């Protein structure tokens, strides 16, 4: 790696998710879409609590306005953005590839977490 920044460790593999298919229905927030329509907007906060994306995660780590602690919070916030898609999105039918997008991202994000020296960065800080 030769960082030793476990936030820019966390910020490389943010970039490289952006890189894959349908990357852009998790870049900004959902409900500051105008891409979407109201009615669709009105029953995802009533589905989902904590809403979240790329762009709010990437400006949480440069923080060092809430900041990310630590890697565990990292996961917490990248795999609430693919959990929250799957449980909004249906996994059958006509726009079933919301869903498999997300399910497709968060299998890139454990393939590059699990080979990640994001922790024993952050272990020996
Ligand atoms: C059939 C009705 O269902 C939905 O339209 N579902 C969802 C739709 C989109 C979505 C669409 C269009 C655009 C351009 C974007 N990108 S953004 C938010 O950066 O402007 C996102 N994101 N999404 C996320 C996450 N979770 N569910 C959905």
């Amino acid at each position: 790696e030769a960082d030793y920044d476990w936030r820019n460790e966390c910020l490389r593999i943010l970039n490289l998710l952006r890189k894959e298919q349908n990357s852009f229905l998790f870049e900004n927030p959902v409900l500051e879409s105008n891409d979407l329509t109201e009615e669709t907007k009105n029953r995802y906060k009533e589905v989902i609590p904590e809403a979240c994306d790329y762009i709010t995660i990437e400006k949480r780590l440069n923080n060092k306005n809430q900041t990310i602690e630590n890697p565990h919070e990292f996961e917490r916030l990248v795999k609430l953005i693919f959990s929250n898609c799957m449980i909004f999105n249906p996994n059958s039918g006509e726009c079933k590839w919301i869903y498999d997008s997300a399910k497709q991202s968060l299998n890139k994000f454990n393939n590059l977490w699990n080979k990640s020296n994001v922790f024993l960065l952050y272990s020996n800080s």
